[PDB]
């Protein structure tokens, strides 16, 4: 069980994997997930994603319980921070 | 008081121990407390209570959380506590 963010919409480009935790810019880009850069995700179901347009869990706040195909063009290559909880 | 949750340094409750009342203690903190970095392999829990253990300093990076007595973080979990979050609920 792990959050896998795509690079592109449908699953598509590069992939990362990341566990529970509350994740700030730079700690995303030594995940290897550039800034602005995530159009899909994936979700266990029963976990809670929490994506943030800016750094340190501020700015507009999408959440995400489910995988997702297409974040939709508000929330598409904005992510710059993100909490994950399996709850 | 008495109950706490203890720390330890190596596996099944090993080496040198270091007990915390419910909080939230910085990397800084943890080392007064005389926690260094990326040093915890084991603790215990006490009933009711959550430990929230944080890879990086300041409740960021990958959180892995602990309800009851853990004689094993597991090799992912291991020697990566940075900062940490008690409650007592
Ligand atoms: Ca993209
Ligand atoms: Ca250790």
């Amino acid at each position: 069980k792990a959050v896998t963010f795509y690079e592109d919409i449908n699953y598509g480009g590069a992939s990362v994997s990341l566990q529970p935790g509350n994740y700030t810019l730079s700690q995303l880009n030594t995940a290897k997930i550039p800034n602005d850069w995530m159009s899909s995700l994936k979700v266990p179901s029963g976990w809670t994603v929490d994506v943030y347009e800016n750094d340190n869990f501020t700015g507009t706040k999408w959440t995400y319980t489910s995988d997702t195909p297409w974040v939709g063009n508000d929330a598409n290559d904005k992510m710059s921070s993100v909490k994950i909880y399996s709850t």
